[PDB]
């Protein structure tokens, strides 16, 4: 029914940038649009983590993948749309695409974590909440390595 936990990929200094907040009815889908950390970036790096935690680190990594053949262009300038969508069947997509070129990548994860360890989780994160903001504020905006 809802997705138990906030779904996101990692951004430039380890970042956690939600894309599906926790508690999201089922089925859903949102995108963001991301961008190059560094000139001349050939291309950027997919981490898709769950979790409550501002950082990557203390949150799961679900998987990862890369989308190269970004052409030679200054930071913050190429676009990158990135798109979760969790489907009724208990499929999770997520596709990143080069909106210069069409050039596309995706990762498939699937439901095949306990109830009081997801619980845990939040509990962990709203202790840490400052903490993690600190480095959040430190170390950060749409920038992908
Ligand atoms: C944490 C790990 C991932 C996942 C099993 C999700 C993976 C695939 C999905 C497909 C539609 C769902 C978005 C899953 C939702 C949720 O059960 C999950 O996020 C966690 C909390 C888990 O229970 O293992």
């Amino acid at each position: 029914d809802v997705a138990p936990l906030s779904l996101g990929l990692e951004t430039a200094g380890g970042v956690m940038t939600a894309l599906i907040k926790r508690n999201s009815t089922i089925p859903t889908k949102q995108t963001q649009i991301f961008t190059t950390y560094s000139d001349n970036q050939p291309g950027v790096l997919i981490q898709v983590y769950e979790g409550e935690r501002a950082m990557t680190k203390d949150n799961n990594l679900l998987g990862r993948f890369e989308l190269s053949g970004i052409p030679p262009a200054p930071r913050g300038v190429p676009q990158i749309e990135v798109t979760f969508d969790i489907d009724a069947n208990g499929i999770l997509n997520v596709t990143a695409t080069d909106k210069s070129t069409g050039k596309a990548n995706k990762i498939t994860i699937t439901n095949d974590l306990s109830k009081e360890e997801i619980e845990r989780m939040v509990q962990e994160a709203e202790k840490y909440k400052a903490e993690d903001e600190v480095q959040r504020e430190r170390v950060s905006k749409n920038a992908l390595e």
